[PDB]
């Protein structure tokens, strides 16, 4: 029913700027529980991700090794941003569907911030998500995404 709430204990992503770096600062600013798996050395766009973030590290330094392990160890994946997917973001929702995981893709130059928030809220709760792993471009792909991830979690959460 309508009075039951999602259970986030858990937020986790790769670490990436963009949409990963937005979910673990939501997540450390609403003190919920975070994690992820990174690239050995902690890579990034930008720089090795900063030792504030507590994460964890691969066996090797590959993008896509990391992406596929937060799909793994997650109950599902949210996938934020503006158009169609393409890249490590697509990457994700292809992972997803190949290990049938709950995945959702809100595009979010095609609904309103507010009007996804419920979509996510009706996904996480339908699905049982508690540990929910968050995706999508790094910054230097969309200089809005972080930004827009904030905001969406913020309407979704808080």
């Amino acid at each position: 029913g309508m009075d039951e709430k999602p259970a986030i204990t858990k937020i986790i992503s790769g670490g990436q700027t963009g949409a990963d770096r937005a979910a673990l600062d939501f997540a450390i600013k609403h003190h919920i529980p975070y994690g992820g798996w990174v690239p050995k050395g902690r890579l990034a766009e930008g720089g090795r991700v900063p030792e504030t973030y507590q994460l964890q590290e691969m066996p090797t330094s590959d993008y896509s090794k990391r992406t596929e392990k937060n799909v793994l160890d997650s109950d599902g994946t949210l996938i934020i941003s503006h158009g169609i997917l393409k890249g490590g973001s697509a990457l994700t929702e292809f992972f997803a569907e190949q290990y049938k995981k709950p995945c959702l893709h809100i595009d979010l130059d095609r609904i309103s911030i507010e009007d996804a928030a419920t979509l996510i809220n009706s996904w996480t709760v339908s699905h049982h998500i508690q540990v929910l792993n968050i995706a999508g471009p790094r910054a230097g792909k969309d200089p809005e995404i972080y930004q827009a991830t904030m905001d969406l979690l913020e309407v979704f959460l808080a």
